[PDB]
């Protein structure tokens, strides 16, 4: 652990919080569980609240993973973010297997459903639709897309909010970290239609998995996201190759300077133990101590 606190310094810039992706198997080896207790006031579950994961067959839930992770957020008083409802990758086959329209809406509802209800009142957003864009931004061609029709996403909105009218509701995706690429434009656009016709999109994550310089464009890019209107926008899954500081820093600055921007989550402790580790992308190596990054995101804070 840092001894000092990004999230305790960006809670003192006016931010909600500063956060990593974590789970079970990280929090009961290494030092992970120490430097998030330490430098992090929020968790997302890497790969336990996934549809994989807690619907391997339909209707036969599984809530180990979730449920290790949530009781230890509460336990050490970290916030929580949901992830994943809806998303094409990590999916059962059971459910890529139906084409039936009202068969694959009930199962989607059922699953929404079910994970928000489990734990209401305990999260503090969901990431209910994850990358559902094309990078032109058209919509992806999914299993729920081909088969249920562009409601889908609109469905998925008003399910989640019947399900956990407490959580706020986010719809995710990557490549938004440039102002001129389609995909940001596209996203901005279609979300300020969705809240027009009534559809309850409380932000838009921006999962920001970058390569070296790309945190530049970020410092545009977030707040023409900011533009569609949602109440919040937020940085999902932060991780650099490289970990240059020049990256981690404009994109810390970027929600320093987006007034709905309410926090950043890296998407890991470290560099190890990363997605990406081929790229050492995190702010703490395999010694699990802190990288020129980490420290000038706290200096950069105070
Ligand atoms: O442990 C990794 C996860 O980190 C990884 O997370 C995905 C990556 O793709 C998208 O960003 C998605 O939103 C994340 O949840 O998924 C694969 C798993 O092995």
């Amino acid at each position: 652990q840092a001894a000092q606190s990004v999230d305790q310094l960006i809670k003192a810039r006016g931010k909600v919080y500063f956060g990593v992706a974590t789970d079970q198997n990280r929090l009961t080896t290494g030092k992970n569980a120490a430097i998030i207790q330490a430098d992090f006031g929020q968790v997302t579950p890497e790969n336990s609240m996934k549809w994989d994961a807690t619907e391997p067959s339909q209707g036969n839930f599984n809530f180990a993973g979730a449920d290790y992770l949530v009781n230890w957020a509460q336990q050490n008083g970290k916030l929580i973010r949901g992830h994943t409802l809806v998303w094409h990758s990590q999916l059962p086959s059971w459910v890529s297997s139906i084409t039936d329209k009202n068969t694959l809406t009930n199962v989607m509802k059922n699953h929404i459903t079910t994970l928000m209800t489990r734990y209401k009142g305990k999260i503090r957003a969901w990431d209910v639709v994850n990358e559902a864009f094309n990078e032109d931004g058209s919509l992806r061609q999914t299993v729920f897309l081909n088969v249920i029709g562009e409601d889908y996403i609109p469905i998925a909105f008003q399910t989640a909010r019947a399900a956990d009218p407490n959580a706020k509701l986010y719809i995710n995706d990557y490549n938004l970290d440039s102002a001129s690429y389609p995909k940001t434009q596209a996203i901005v656009n279609r979300v300020k239609q969705w809240r027009a016709a009534g559809v309850p999109i409380d932000g838009i994550g921006s999962q920001t998995h970058l390569s070296a310089g790309q945190g530049a464009g970020v410092l545009q890019a977030l707040p023409l996201l900011a533009s569609a209107g949602t109440p919040e926008v937020a940085i999902t899954e932060l991780d650099v190759a490289g970990a240059s500081p020049t990256d981690y820093v404009n994109v810390v600055n970027a929600c320093l300077n987006v007034q709905s921007c309410v926090g950043i989550t890296v998407w890991g402790v470290a560099d190890p133990d990363s997605w990406r580790a081929s790229t050492t992308p995190l702010l703490f190596d395999g010694n699990f101590n802190p990288k020129p990054a980490y420290n000038a995101i706290v200096q950069d804070l105070q």
